[PDB]
């Protein structure tokens, strides 16, 4: 089938460009160089390795059907896949943890001191988590078979399911909505078109994450505890579409950096 190659391509074309333009404009505007756009800059990274290592690898199992590399490279592909998905997941959860620390705690956000030990430690917990995570494939820990490359352990597809995503997406819907009631506290306590901006924002980002990686992830836990498997494909093809989406979500409302991708 060649008619996947042209439509997945579009999409890794679509990824690598919204988050090259993201780094782009992060390192050369001196104003937008702050702690929570290198949180960004870390989501981008993630998307960008998605899009360019993991993705080719799903388009040549679409088109072809079969695998035909080595076992080694099944593993790898597989590990990276996982890492890579991972760690934007995980990312998204630290930019909620920043977002919550501007509000809840502005005086220590404001130090840049302290501010720069925070997400250096966070940007790092992530990186190192999302590789632990994904390290048990490299150990033949799948059982794929010569001709395909899957996974075939419903143990590993739990517990790293569990971790990857779901304590990640709990806690991050947490706290955003605790985001939202200290908002509400706040504009109870006190031109407004800007606190409705941002109602809008929280929604749209839980939005986003909610639709594009919970029916990949519940179909897993459904199960390995019959669907067809086109809707399967189409929800893992979800969840990469997250990785298009995010630079756009991230970035494309904020003033600074529009005035970056102008320039
Ligand atoms: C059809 C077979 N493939 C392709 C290698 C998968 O099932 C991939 C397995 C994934 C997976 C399992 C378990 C935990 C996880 N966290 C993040 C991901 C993940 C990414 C996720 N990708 C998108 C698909």
């Amino acid at each position: 089938y060649n008619y996947y190659a042209t439509l997945l391509t579009l999409l890794i074309a679509v990824i690598v460009f919204g988050n090259v333009l993201v780094c782009m404009a992060v390192s050369r505007e001196k104003a937008l160089q702050t702690t929570t756009n290198y949180l960004i800059v870390s989501l981008a990274v993630a998307d960008l390795l998605v899009a360019t290592l993991v993705m080719p690898w799903v388009v040549y199992l679409e088109v072809v059907g079969e695998w035909k590399f080595s076992r080694i490279h099944c593993d790898i592909f597989v590990t990276l896949d996982v890492m890579m998905c991972t760690a934007s997941i995980l990312n998204l959860c630290a930019i909620s943890i920043d977002r919550y620390t501007a509000v809840a705690m502005p005086m220590l956000y404001n130090t840049r001191y302290s501010s720069k030990r925070r997400v250096t430690v966070m940007i790092s917990i992530v990186w190192v988590l999302s590789f632990t995570i994904s390290c048990p494939l490299l150990f033949g820990l799948n059982n794929a078979d010569q001709n395909e490359c899957i996974i075939a352990n419903p143990a590993f597809v739990v517990y790293s399911s569990i971790v990857s995503f779901y304590v990640p997406f709990i806690v991050t819907l947490l706290v955003y909505i605790k985001i939202y009631i200290v908002l509400r506290r706040r504009r109870k306590r006190v031109s407004q078109q800007k606190e409705k901006k941002a109602t809008q924002m929280l929604a749209i980002v839980l939005g986003v994450f909610i639709i594009c990686w919970l029916p990949f992830f519940i179909t897993h836990i459904l199960n390995i505890h019959n669907i067809p498997p086109v809707l399967y494909s189409a929800f893992t093809w979800l969840g990469y579409v997250n990785s298009a989406v995010n630079p756009i979500i991230y970035t494309t409302f904020n003033i600074e950096f529009r005035k970056a991708f102008l320039k």
